[PDB]
């Protein structure tokens, strides 16, 4: 079930990836974290590719 994460992070804004080592997310999605490196991004898994997305757009599920 939870495999890939257990904490998983909600989409809170629509982003679009700005190049092929960024992710795209939309507004209400559910992504799964991989790693919290930094507090300016976080490494997600989104659909099939996994990148960072910046935490200021982002918000955990705990």
């Amino acid at each position: 079930m939870d495999e890939t994460g257990k904490e998983l992070v909600l989409a809170l804004y629509d982003y679009q990836e700005k190049s092929p080592r960024e992710v795209t997310m939309k507004k209400g999605d559910i992504l799964t974290l991989l790693n919290s490196t930094n507090k300016d991004w976080w490494k997600v898994e989104v659909n099939d590719r996994q990148g960072f997305v910046p935490a200021a757009y982002v918000k955990k599920l705990d």
